[PDB]
């Protein structure tokens, strides 16, 4: 390596611009190796002497420079940096502005063992013959490893993939196949699309498909589970007809292929014409799948289809605006559901996810949804709750403040104007303003939301017939808030209005002296509202009297807010618990769960700290509130989906802390199920709750383990797995984490699941953090530093620590690792989580024992 590399920055130079890529690769699954050839059509709009590409883990043999008048090809010199995963091609004779050239590079590499890029694995059949499968995960920066390219989403280009298969496999990609000793299939040329959407799969599969008003929707799967693809096609065809009507642009490809991958870490991918999925996520069987399992497969297919337009067709210029794709997809995912799939009551998950996202956003570790991103690790952490749900709340807020129809016009204009192009944060805002040329100037209103941390705190004071509103930052520079308040008059009549706050303080005029208010119409706004004690007390009385004047979304938003507010010390803890006394008149799921999550969170914290006494006192008092609702629950899979998951939460809550007869009944059902060798029908809703009880027995634990290896229902196994990991035998728990990590018997994709479940409860609480801590570099090899997977793990096992001593060790451990690792958001956020737990223990623990006492 004589001369040094010609580029000294992370981001690619803009002189070179690709037009067309030819990727012809030949892979041997036996040795986990392949040979690939990349032909790139490149136009240089700048006078340059050097060409730079992203490339890693590659054996390069020969490169060609060939755009001379009659020259066939010329040999060239390749240079590699490798710190930035970049390679430089010193082309002879400088490229001229506007002149097209063609670069072909020859290389060899290995199939990776990590869950990233081009990877392969071996899975076992029903007939028990080992088979191999190859898949693609290029998003976000894994294309570099696969083939040498301009690995940046703004460098859109056309792609033609030529792939070779070993026997008579299924070779699939973005475009349909037309190729006729081993066979070589060449897929057709595709739309100008980014490099990270390139996808190709190689394995033994079968196909179930239907025509959808011109296009062929194919849902592929491994021969074993091809019967379980019936539900996916039903929804996929229904959704595509729905999405094509609300975005008048129709699907641009001849074939839409959704595939169920045996392993695969991410829930699903959006690769144009090749939706890659998790087998647990795409497959479904009514007999063995729960209501939540039916809801999970519906939303992911809804979420994946939205990307076809948001991200595939029109995508972000750079990841610092990644919320411009996932934020839109998540919004469009739950919006689509609410119109064509209202039965599912999918608003609940969106609410809960926003409640959980708002807590992470409120921390000082949070960043703006449009935030400067430079390092590779900085890019990897962009796939967090904010991008999915703070970008999704931002979109939701606009739809409610503005009209529903206007949103369609802003959406449709946005897609056509920027089709097959890179967009920015500001590009999206003009589109709203373009269709609405009034005094709105959206880009100024949304500049506050997209350029700063957190959300506002709306403090509401009512004196007489005036509503006093002030906006404050949330912690333990000014936004434009769309306030929406629901008032009840003295004749108890419904009346609702909306106002916009662009100032720190405000006063809203009321028509008549009211009984109470609600300051956020449902959730709908990305902010937290605090009320005056009397106004807070007014809400509690109404709730104690009749809770149905409010919504379930409106009543569970009150619970999340009061506890969040109670946690940080703004308002005394008792008043938060004082509100949750209306549970007797409560039959809806969203208020019940958010109360249960708030109580379940508190109990887990105390249990860790040795306060066994206080913890059970808490779940007792809550059990007595919900004793009526809990006791009338039937183990029968009966009721409209929201009712079905309403059952599981209560059955889980009673059984997890050994309350009532839940354990008594579940033991009997499990014995019935076990003494039937798994043949006997056991209801989908109560399966996980029964499995948890069955796993307490060593025989039950061992019997279940035999089923997990034995059965093929992925949805039923993840229910069983939750039972094994909820076991209290630390020796059993440790083994589960070691198995997935190495991948024997347990697939590595569950490692985050097992580590998170192990760390929740007292046995294995220390075990989970230590296994993450002591196996950390093996974990960084499997999932990149900054990845959701590794950020999920850190947060999954560190949220229940509440001690300054514990805070000192997590902080010290990451110091021991590296400066790149210690500056990570996951380390910084999860350490701050522990901090707040110290304070919550400080401010409310002492008093909590006061309301939690038996007074003579
Ligand atoms: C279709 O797409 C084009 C390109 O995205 C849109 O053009 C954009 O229009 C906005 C209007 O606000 C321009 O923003 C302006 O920027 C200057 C300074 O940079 C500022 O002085 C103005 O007050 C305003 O902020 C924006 O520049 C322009 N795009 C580009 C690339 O310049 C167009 O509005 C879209 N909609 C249609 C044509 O209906
Ligand atoms: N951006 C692309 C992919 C880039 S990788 S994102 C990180 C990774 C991930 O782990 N998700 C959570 C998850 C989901 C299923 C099983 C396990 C786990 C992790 C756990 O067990 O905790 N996959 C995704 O999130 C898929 C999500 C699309 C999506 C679908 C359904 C939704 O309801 C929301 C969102 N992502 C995209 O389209
Ligand atoms: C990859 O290499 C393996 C061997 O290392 C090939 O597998 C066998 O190859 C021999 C000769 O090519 C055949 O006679 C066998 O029947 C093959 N059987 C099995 C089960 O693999 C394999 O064909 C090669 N594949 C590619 C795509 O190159
Ligand atoms: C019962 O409540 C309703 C809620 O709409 C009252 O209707 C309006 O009340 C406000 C406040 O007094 C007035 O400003 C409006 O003009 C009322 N609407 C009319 C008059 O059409 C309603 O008036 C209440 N019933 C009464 C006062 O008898
Ligand atoms: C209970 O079910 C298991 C499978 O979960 C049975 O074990 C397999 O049975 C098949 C036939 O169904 C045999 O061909 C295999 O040899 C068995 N596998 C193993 C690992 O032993 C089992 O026979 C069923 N009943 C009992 C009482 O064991
Ligand atoms: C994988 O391939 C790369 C590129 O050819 C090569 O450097 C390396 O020796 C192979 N694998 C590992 C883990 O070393
Ligand atoms: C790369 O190719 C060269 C030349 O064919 C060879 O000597 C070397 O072993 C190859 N590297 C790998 C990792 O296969
Ligand atoms: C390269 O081909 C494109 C095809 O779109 C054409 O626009 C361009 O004129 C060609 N290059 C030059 C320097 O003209
Ligand atoms: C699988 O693909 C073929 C390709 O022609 C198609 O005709 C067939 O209908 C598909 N199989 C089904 C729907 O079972
Ligand atoms: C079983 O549930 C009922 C429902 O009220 C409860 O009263 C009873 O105490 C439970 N059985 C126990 C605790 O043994
Ligand atoms: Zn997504």
């Amino acid at each position: 390596n004589g001369k040094l590399f010609p580029w000294a920055q992370i981001r690619l130079p803009t002189a070179v611009v690709p037009l067309r890529y030819e990727l012809s690769l030949h892979p041997n699954l036996t040795s986990m190796t392949f040979r690939g050839s990349v032909t790139i059509s490149v136009q240089a709009l700048q006078v340059t002497w050097n060409i730079i590409l992203h490339s890693t883990g590659h054996n390069i043999s020969r490169v060609t420079f060939m755009s001379a008048v009659s020259s066939q090809e010329k040999q060239a010199e390749i240079l590699e940096y490798a710190y930035h995963g970049q390679i430089a091609i010193v082309a002879p004779e400088a490229l001229l502005a506007g002149h097209n050239y063609t670069l072909k590079i020859e290389y060899s590499a290995n199939i990776s063992s990590s869950y990233y890029g081009f990877y392969g694995f071996s899975y076992t059949d029903e007939s028990n013959e080992k088979k191999y499968f190859a898949a693609t995960q290029f998003e976000p920066l894994a294309a570099r490893s696969a083939f040498p390219c301009f690995d940046e989403p703004a460098f859109k280009a056309t792609f033609i993939i030529k792939i070779i298969r070993d026997e008579q496999y299924t070779a699939l990609s973005n475009m349909p196949k037309k190729s006729s000793g081993l066979v070589q299939d060449e897929f057709s040329e595709s739309v100008k699309m980014s490099t990270y959407l390139v996808a190709f799969i190689v394995g033994e599969m079968k196909n179930l498909s239907q025509d959808v008003n011109g296009t062929l929707v194919s849902i592929y799967a491994v021969p074993e589970k091809i019967g379980q693809v019936h539900y996916a096609l039903e929804t996929t065809v229904k959704l595509l007809e729905f999405f094509q009507n609300y975005f008048e642009i129709q699907y641009p490809l001849k074939k839409l292929d959704l595939v169920a991958i045996p392993d695969f870490e991410a829930g699903a991918m959006e690769n144009w014409g090749l939706l890659t999925f998790r087998e647990e996520t795409l497959l479904y069987d009514s007999n063995t799948s729960s209501m939540a399992d039916r809801k999970l497969v519906t939303k992911i297919i809804a979420h994946e289809l939205a990307h076809q337009w948001f991200g595939n067709l029109v995508t972000m210029k750079w990841w610092n605006d990644l919320w411009l794709n996932e934020g839109f997809a998540t919004f469009m995912e739950y919006f689509s559901l609410e119109k064509i799939f209202k039965e599912l009551s999918s608003y609940e998950d969106f609410l809960d996810a926003r409640f959980k996202t708002m807590k992470k956003d409120s921390l000082n570790s949070s960043h703006p949804i449009s935030s400067s991103v430079q390092s590779s690790e900085q890019i990897e952490e962009m796939f967090d709750s904010l991008s999915y749900f703070k970008g999704s709340s931002l979109l939701l807020m606009l739809k409610t403040y503005l009209s529903e129809d206007v949103f369609q016009h802003a959406v449709v204009l946005y897609l056509h104007n920027h089709s097959y192009a890179s967009i920015q944060s500001d590009d999206l805002w003009d589109s709203f303003n373009e269709v609405t040329n009034q005094t709105l100037d959206v880009k100024r209103m949304m500049k506050t939301w997209t350029l700063q941390k957190g959300f506002p705190l709306v403090t509401v004071q009512k004196k007489g017939k005036e509503l006093f509103i002030q906006q404050e930052r949330f912690f333990l520079y000014l936004w434009h808030i769309p306030l929406s308040y629901v008032t009840e008059g003295r004749n108890y009549s419904k009346y609702q209005s909306v106002s916009l706050l662009d100032k720190k303080s405000g006063v809203i005029n009321l028509t008549e002296e009211v009984l109470w208010v609600k300051v956020n119409i449902n959730m709908n706004g990305y902010y937290i509202v605090h009320y005056a004690d009397d106004d807070w007390e007014a809400l509690i009385h109404q709730l104690k009297i009749n809770p149905y004047v409010l919504s379930d979304k409106d009543r569970a938003n009150l619970i999340n807010n009061i506890f969040e507010l109670a946690g940080l010390g703004k308002v005394p803890l008792k008043r938060a618990f004082d509100l949750i006394n209306y549970l007797g008149n409560e039959n809806h799921t969203a208020p019940i769960t958010e109360a249960l999550f708030q109580t379940d969170l508190i109990y887990n914290l105390l249990e860790k700290l040795g306060y066994m006494d206080l913890a059970s006192r808490l779940v007792t008092r809550v059990f007595k509130l919900l004793q009526n609702q809990i006791q009338q629950q039937t183990w029968t899979d009966e009721g409209t989906p929201s009712m079905r998951e309403l059952r599981s939460a209560l059955l889980e809550f009673a059984c997890t802390h050994n309350l009532g007869n839940c354990s008594t009944t579940a033991m009997k059902l499990f014995d019935d199920w076990m003494a039937s060798n798994g043949t006997q029908s056991l209801p989908t809703d109560v399966m996980t709750t029964v499995f948890k009880v069955g796993a307490k027995t060593d025989k039950g634990w061992s019997f279940l383990l035999g089923k997990y290896i034995s059965i093929g229902s992925e949805a039923e196994k993840n229910k069983i797995l939750e039972a094994l990991a909820s076991s209290e035998d630390v020796r059993k728990l440790y083994w589960l984490m070691k198995s997935s990590l190495n991948g024997d018997n347990f697939r590595t994709q569950k490692l985050s699941f097992i580590i998170r479940t192990v760390g929740r409860h007292f046995p294995g609480h220390l075990l989970a953090w230590d296994f993450v801590k002591e196996n950390w570099n093996k974990l960084v090899q499997k999932f990149p530093l900054g990845s959701y997977t590794i950020q999920n793990i850190v947060a999954g096992s560190t949220y229940l620590f509440s001690t300054k001593t514990h805070l000192s060790e997590v902080q010290a451990f990451f110091e021991n690792q590296s400066e790149a690792t210690f500056r990570l958001r996951c380390v910084q956020e999860a350490l701050e989580v522990i901090q707040l737990n110290i304070q919550w223990m400080e401010k409310n623990l002492k008093s909590l024992t006061w309301w939690l006492r038996t007074e003579t």
